[PDB]
């Protein structure tokens, strides 16, 4: 089941589904691909579709989204409340989100009055809703130059690490001095100073003109 | 299932009764087999939590106690959170607290603590020990072992779930104001005043039930 997840994660790409793709961004072997794969399309959890491989159904959706919200919340009560960092999310995060209740989840949303959004620009869906992003305009996707804010980042350990390393938060402003069309390298100015993103990085930010 | 953690929470309150400590006896409490017990007091001993004793059966050493203490911060301070910041239930709690008991780590406990504002007890008058600290017990006065009549306040409750039902079923709760009518020394019964309304509680019950006399 924790496979539901990847295959959400690729979807916001609008690539193709391998089953080479599978045994490797989950680290175990293709005599699982094939049993995984049969148990969720018999579960109406997913169809299999020509040109993108794989589409999740609604059901697969709502699943996943109830996932998400489960672990944007729990992500807010740490960051916000137990004044938890990267680093420590890192080591407990996934653990208690694994553990905790519907009811516990229900609860927190509450206490915390029902946040939109996780410290790193995630959405939070309703119960049982679906999962839409508010910002959805990677640094990749973004033609124009000038300035824009870094409202989103893919939530990995390493990319934080990585930005933090070099200072982009969630929220800071961030001035996009364009897409090398050789050197495969995207310039910022943030900060006064210049900073050069690869693809794969700048392909995990979200940002917004303004 | 049970881990070393639940044995010495076991002995620990296996011991405030000051008598021996069989191995029947916390194969009892545990309901757990007796070559499970010979196994886990062995690795208790290992660990030097605890050590044997003639008078007492098992003695906890420092590090015993300064475990028992992380125990109870652990357990009171989630049941503390649930149950002001969440609002569960105690059947809620019953479902829930166990496993977050079994699974958060020493480092959410101690950012809880703060979270919480450093409570010195949870909802059922149980003591909060700070990180470190020994567990010394704010409430050690019990019903059976109450000797004026009169006023009291109902101070603690053992957190067992059947205690607690039976408690809210008859309208018992930390912090009401008791009449103890005494001891009757054949009815073996204690007789208390709650809400003007009598009622009856059994040796095994009035010994979970702790009391200061207002």
């Amino acid at each position: 089941e924790d496979y539901l997840k990847c295959l959400y994660e690729l979807g916001t790409r609008h690539n193709k589904i391998t089953n080479k793709e599978i045994a490797q961004l989950m680290q175990v072997s293709p005599p699982a691909v094939t049993e995984m794969m049969k148990k969720l399309l018999a579960e109406e959890l997913l169809i299999k579709d020509k040109k993108a491989g794989y589409l999740l159904t609604d059901l697969g959706l709502k699943l996943v989204s109830d996932l998400y919200r489960k672990h944007r919340l729990i992500e807010v009560f740490l960051v916000h409340h137990l004044g938890y960092t990267t680093e420590e999310i890192h080591e407990e995060a996934e653990v208690l989100e694994h553990t905790v209740s519907d009811h516990f989840v229900e609860r927190l949303d509450q206490l915390l009055d029902y946040p939109k959004a996780c410290p790193h620009g995630g959405t939070i869906p309703a119960k049982g809703e679906l999962l839409v992003e508010k910002h959805k305009l990677t640094l990749e996707e973004a033609k124009e130059k000038g300035d824009y804010i870094l409202a989103r980042v893919h939530d990995n350990f390493d990319l934080l690490t990585y930005l933090e390393r070099n200072g982009l938060q969630v929220g800071k402003t961030i001035r996009f001095l364009g897409y090398d069309d050789f050197s495969h390298l995207y310039s910022l100015e943030v900060d006064g100073q210049e900073i050069q993103l690869a693809q794969p990085i700048a392909q995990q930010i979200y940002v917004e003109k303004i």
